[PDB]
Protein backbone atom coordinates (compact mmCIF):
# COMPACT_ATOMS: atom_id res chain seq x y z
CA UNK A 1 0.00 0.00 0.00
CA UNK A 2 0.74 3.39 -1.11
CA UNK A 3 1.42 5.80 1.95
CA UNK A 4 -0.04 9.83 1.19
CA UNK A 5 3.31 11.40 2.50
CA UNK A 6 11.36 11.34 2.78
CA UNK A 7 14.09 9.27 4.28
CA UNK A 8 11.10 6.74 5.61
CA UNK A 9 11.84 5.50 1.62
CA UNK A 10 14.64 7.50 -0.03
CA UNK A 11 18.27 6.66 0.49
CA UNK A 12 20.31 9.74 1.61
CA UNK A 13 23.47 9.94 -0.82
CA UNK A 14 26.66 10.51 -0.41
CA UNK A 15 27.31 13.38 -2.99
CA UNK A 16 31.03 11.96 -3.20
CA UNK A 17 29.61 9.16 -5.28
CA UNK A 18 27.86 11.46 -7.49
CA UNK A 19 29.34 13.21 -10.77
CA UNK A 20 27.64 15.21 -13.43
CA UNK A 21 28.24 14.47 -16.86
CA UNK A 22 25.65 16.52 -19.43
CA UNK A 23 23.42 19.65 -18.46
CA UNK A 24 20.35 18.75 -19.73
CA UNK A 25 18.17 21.63 -19.00
CA UNK A 26 15.73 23.59 -16.57
CA UNK A 27 13.09 21.90 -14.38
CA UNK A 28 10.36 22.88 -12.41
CA UNK A 29 12.25 23.00 -9.42
CA UNK A 30 15.94 23.64 -10.91
CA UNK A 31 18.28 21.95 -12.87
CA UNK A 32 18.35 18.61 -14.71
CA UNK A 33 20.95 17.12 -15.44
CA UNK A 34 22.76 13.30 -15.96
CA UNK A 35 25.67 11.56 -14.75
CA UNK A 36 27.09 8.80 -12.84
CA UNK A 37 26.86 7.11 -9.35
CA UNK A 38 29.09 5.31 -7.59
CA UNK A 39 26.89 2.58 -5.85
CA UNK A 40 28.10 1.29 -2.58
CA UNK A 41 29.52 -1.88 -4.02
CA UNK A 42 31.49 0.20 -6.38
CA UNK A 43 29.52 -0.60 -9.05
CA UNK A 44 29.46 2.60 -11.20
CA UNK A 45 25.54 3.43 -13.08
CA UNK A 46 24.17 6.16 -15.24
CA UNK A 47 21.40 8.27 -13.34
CA UNK A 48 19.42 11.29 -13.84
CA UNK A 49 19.96 14.25 -11.64
CA UNK A 50 17.78 17.35 -10.86
CA UNK A 51 18.49 19.85 -8.41
CA UNK A 52 16.54 22.33 -6.23
CA UNK A 53 17.48 25.92 -7.30
CA UNK A 54 19.93 28.00 -4.91
CA UNK A 55 17.54 30.27 -2.94
CA UNK A 56 14.66 28.09 -3.28
CA UNK A 57 11.50 28.51 -0.48
CA UNK A 58 10.49 26.12 2.32
CA UNK A 59 7.51 24.97 -0.14
CA UNK A 60 9.64 24.31 -2.94
CA UNK A 61 11.54 21.85 -1.21
CA UNK A 62 8.84 19.97 0.15
CA UNK A 63 7.24 19.91 -3.32
CA UNK A 64 10.21 18.82 -4.84
CA UNK A 65 11.19 16.20 -2.03
CA UNK A 66 7.38 15.31 -1.99
CA UNK A 67 8.44 13.55 -5.55
CA UNK A 68 11.04 11.48 -4.07
CA UNK A 69 8.63 10.32 -1.00
CA UNK A 70 6.43 9.10 -3.70
CA UNK A 71 8.60 7.91 -6.24
CA UNK A 72 10.73 5.85 -3.82
CA UNK A 73 7.62 3.91 -2.63
CA UNK A 74 7.49 1.75 -5.41
CA UNK A 75 9.81 -1.27 -6.55
CA UNK A 76 8.90 -2.06 -10.24
CA UNK A 77 10.93 -2.60 -13.36
CA UNK A 78 7.98 -0.32 -15.36
CA UNK A 79 8.38 2.27 -12.59
CA UNK A 80 11.35 5.00 -12.71
CA UNK A 81 13.75 4.13 -9.76
CA UNK A 82 14.44 6.00 -6.98
CA UNK A 83 18.46 5.68 -6.25
CA UNK A 84 17.82 8.55 -3.65
CA UNK A 85 18.58 12.07 -2.62
CA UNK A 86 20.81 14.25 -1.27
CA UNK A 87 19.65 16.82 2.03
CA UNK A 88 22.78 17.07 4.02
CA UNK A 89 24.32 19.58 1.93
CA UNK A 90 23.52 21.74 -0.88
CA UNK A 91 21.87 21.93 -3.69
CA UNK A 92 19.61 19.60 -2.75
CA UNK A 93 19.28 16.38 -5.35
CA UNK A 94 16.91 14.03 -6.55
CA UNK A 95 18.81 10.84 -8.23
CA UNK A 96 16.78 8.77 -10.47
CA UNK A 97 16.60 6.07 -13.03
CA UNK A 98 18.80 7.40 -16.49
CA UNK A 99 16.61 6.89 -19.27
CA UNK A 100 18.57 7.56 -22.85
CA UNK A 101 15.74 7.72 -25.04
CA UNK A 102 13.71 10.47 -22.55
CA UNK A 103 10.22 11.18 -22.84
CA UNK A 104 8.00 8.76 -25.26
CA UNK A 105 5.84 11.18 -26.57
CA UNK A 106 8.92 13.38 -28.29
CA UNK A 107 10.77 9.61 -28.85
CA UNK A 108 8.02 8.72 -31.05
CA UNK A 109 7.52 12.20 -33.07
CA UNK A 110 11.11 11.51 -33.88
CA UNK A 111 10.50 7.93 -35.63
CA UNK A 112 7.47 8.29 -37.25
CA UNK A 113 5.99 5.23 -38.55
CA UNK A 114 9.47 3.30 -37.85
CA UNK A 115 8.72 0.26 -35.11
CA UNK A 116 6.83 -2.72 -35.65
CA UNK A 117 3.45 -3.02 -34.21
CA UNK A 118 4.77 -5.41 -31.61
CA UNK A 119 7.98 -2.95 -30.54
CA UNK A 120 5.14 -0.54 -30.10
CA UNK A 121 2.93 -3.20 -28.01
CA UNK A 122 5.66 -3.96 -25.74
CA UNK A 123 6.21 -0.40 -24.92
CA UNK A 124 2.47 -0.43 -24.29
CA UNK A 125 2.73 -3.75 -21.88
CA UNK A 126 5.40 -2.14 -19.44
CA UNK A 127 3.45 0.39 -18.92
CA UNK A 128 0.67 -1.34 -17.94
CA UNK A 129 2.33 -3.45 -15.83
CA UNK A 130 3.77 -0.36 -14.64
CA UNK A 131 0.05 1.18 -13.94
CA UNK A 132 -0.89 -2.14 -12.39
CA UNK A 133 1.73 -1.97 -9.80
CA UNK A 134 0.74 1.47 -8.91
CA UNK A 135 -3.20 0.56 -9.19
CA UNK A 136 -2.02 -2.56 -6.16
CA UNK A 137 -0.42 0.05 -4.05
CA UNK A 138 -4.05 2.51 -4.14
CA UNK A 139 -2.18 5.35 -5.96
CA UNK A 140 -3.69 7.17 -8.47
CA UNK A 141 -0.96 8.91 -10.75
CA UNK A 142 -3.77 11.60 -12.31
CA UNK A 143 -1.35 12.75 -14.89
CA UNK A 144 -0.54 9.42 -16.98
CA UNK A 145 0.05 10.18 -20.00
CA UNK A 146 2.98 9.93 -22.85
CA UNK A 147 4.84 13.06 -22.26
CA UNK A 148 5.38 11.03 -18.82
CA UNK A 149 6.39 7.71 -19.37
CA UNK A 150 10.17 7.99 -20.09
CA UNK A 151 11.94 5.11 -22.32
CA UNK A 152 15.32 3.81 -22.09
CA UNK A 153 18.19 2.75 -24.54
CA UNK A 154 16.10 -0.83 -24.64
CA UNK A 155 12.89 0.87 -25.12
CA UNK A 156 11.37 -0.33 -21.95
CA UNK A 157 8.71 1.90 -20.88
CA UNK A 158 8.67 3.47 -17.46
CA UNK A 159 5.81 5.84 -15.67
CA UNK A 160 7.53 8.72 -14.35
CA UNK A 161 6.29 12.01 -12.90
CA UNK A 162 4.83 11.62 -9.01
CA UNK A 163 -4.58 17.83 -18.06
CA UNK A 164 -7.91 17.64 -19.51
CA UNK A 165 -6.98 15.79 -22.76
CA UNK A 166 -5.41 12.62 -20.23
CA UNK A 167 -8.68 12.83 -17.54
CA UNK A 168 -11.62 11.16 -17.55
CA UNK A 169 -14.87 12.62 -17.73
CA UNK A 170 -15.93 12.00 -14.08
CA UNK A 171 -12.87 13.13 -12.90
CA UNK A 172 -13.17 16.46 -14.96
CA UNK A 173 -17.15 16.50 -14.02
CA UNK A 174 -16.39 16.41 -10.03
CA UNK A 175 -12.67 15.64 -9.18
CA UNK A 176 -14.06 11.78 -9.11
CA UNK A 177 -9.75 10.30 -9.41
CA UNK A 178 -10.12 6.29 -9.15
CA UNK A 179 -7.66 3.92 -10.53
CA UNK A 180 -10.50 3.62 -13.35
CA UNK A 181 -9.80 7.22 -14.43
CA UNK A 182 -6.25 5.90 -14.53
CA UNK A 183 -7.44 3.68 -16.98
CA UNK A 184 -8.70 6.24 -19.09
CA UNK A 185 -5.88 8.08 -18.88
CA UNK A 186 -4.19 4.99 -20.20
CA UNK A 187 -6.30 4.35 -23.14
CA UNK A 188 -5.02 7.57 -24.06
CA UNK A 189 -1.59 7.01 -23.90
CA UNK A 190 -2.30 3.62 -26.08
CA UNK A 191 -3.86 6.45 -28.62
CA UNK A 192 -0.75 8.44 -28.45
CA UNK A 193 1.72 5.35 -29.15
CA UNK A 194 -0.05 3.95 -31.51
CA UNK A 195 -0.22 7.39 -33.08
CA UNK A 196 3.67 7.77 -32.62
CA UNK A 197 3.21 10.93 -30.13
CA UNK A 198 0.43 13.08 -31.68
CA UNK A 199 -1.50 15.42 -29.49
CA UNK A 200 -4.33 13.73 -27.80
CA UNK A 201 -7.63 15.89 -29.72
CA UNK A 202 -4.73 18.04 -31.73
CA UNK A 203 -5.48 21.65 -30.64
CA UNK A 204 -9.41 21.52 -30.27
CA UNK A 205 -10.70 23.75 -27.61
CA UNK A 206 -10.71 22.46 -24.08
CA UNK A 207 -14.28 23.38 -23.42
CA UNK A 208 -14.80 21.31 -27.38
CA UNK A 209 -12.90 18.43 -25.63
CA UNK A 210 -15.37 18.30 -22.51
CA UNK A 211 -18.07 18.33 -24.73
CA UNK A 212 -17.41 16.35 -27.36
CA UNK A 213 -15.91 13.44 -24.66
CA UNK A 214 -19.42 13.80 -22.77
CA UNK A 215 -21.85 13.44 -25.67
CA UNK A 216 -19.88 9.56 -26.78
CA UNK A 217 -17.11 10.44 -29.24
CA UNK A 218 -13.82 9.61 -29.48
CA UNK A 219 -10.19 9.67 -30.07
CA UNK A 220 -10.43 8.30 -34.31
CA UNK A 221 -8.09 5.08 -35.04
CA UNK A 222 -4.87 6.07 -35.47
CA UNK A 223 -3.53 5.23 -39.25
CA UNK A 224 -2.85 1.23 -39.19
CA UNK A 225 -4.07 0.65 -35.95
CA UNK A 226 -4.63 -3.25 -34.98
CA UNK A 227 -8.40 -3.32 -34.48
CA UNK A 228 -7.85 -5.13 -31.09
CA UNK A 229 -5.83 -2.36 -30.30
CA UNK A 230 -8.44 0.14 -31.08
CA UNK A 231 -10.82 -1.56 -29.15
CA UNK A 232 -8.77 -1.60 -26.58
CA UNK A 233 -8.71 2.20 -26.13
CA UNK A 234 -12.75 2.34 -26.28
CA UNK A 235 -12.87 -0.32 -23.38
CA UNK A 236 -10.92 2.26 -21.78
CA UNK A 237 -12.84 5.30 -22.48
CA UNK A 238 -16.07 3.31 -21.81
CA UNK A 239 -18.40 6.31 -20.16
CA UNK A 240 -19.40 3.90 -17.20
CA UNK A 241 -15.97 4.06 -15.22
CA UNK A 242 -17.07 0.43 -14.17
CA UNK A 243 -17.01 -0.85 -17.09
CA UNK A 244 -13.44 -0.20 -17.59
CA UNK A 245 -10.61 -2.93 -17.53
CA UNK A 246 -8.85 -2.81 -14.67
CA UNK A 247 -5.39 -2.94 -15.23
CA UNK A 248 -4.42 -6.62 -14.97
CA UNK A 249 -6.72 -7.36 -17.76
CA UNK A 250 -4.87 -4.94 -19.68
CA UNK A 251 -2.00 -6.05 -19.05
CA UNK A 252 -3.46 -9.88 -19.80
CA UNK A 253 -4.85 -8.64 -23.37
CA UNK A 254 -1.24 -6.96 -24.29
CA UNK A 255 0.51 -10.35 -23.59
CA UNK A 256 -2.33 -12.09 -25.56
CA UNK A 257 -1.78 -9.94 -28.43
CA UNK A 258 2.39 -10.36 -27.90
CA UNK A 259 1.66 -14.02 -28.05
CA UNK A 260 -0.24 -14.17 -31.04
CA UNK A 261 1.08 -11.73 -32.94
CA UNK A 262 -0.80 -12.15 -36.21
CA UNK A 263 -4.16 -11.41 -34.34
CA UNK A 264 -2.66 -7.55 -34.82
CA UNK A 265 -2.93 -8.41 -38.84
CA UNK A 266 -6.95 -7.38 -38.21
CA UNK A 267 -6.57 -4.21 -39.18
CA UNK A 268 -9.34 -1.42 -37.76
CA UNK A 269 -11.98 14.11 -36.85
CA UNK A 270 -13.54 12.48 -33.98
CA UNK A 271 -16.19 9.31 -33.87
CA UNK A 272 -19.09 8.69 -32.70
CA UNK A 273 -18.85 5.91 -30.02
Amino acid sequence: TFVDPVHEFAKELDATNISIDKVVGAGEFGEVCSGRLKLPSKKEISVAIKTLKVGYTEKQRRDFLGEASIMGQFDHPNIIRLEGVVTKSKPVMIVTEYMENGSLDSFLRKHDAQFTVIQLVGMLRGIASGMKYLSDMGFVHRDLAARNILINSNLVCKVSDFPIRWTSPEAIAYRKFTSASDVWSYGIVLWEVMSYGERPYWEMSNQDVIKAVDEGYRLPPPMDCPAALYQLMLDCWQKDRNNRPKFEQIVSILDKLIRNPGSLKIITNLLLD
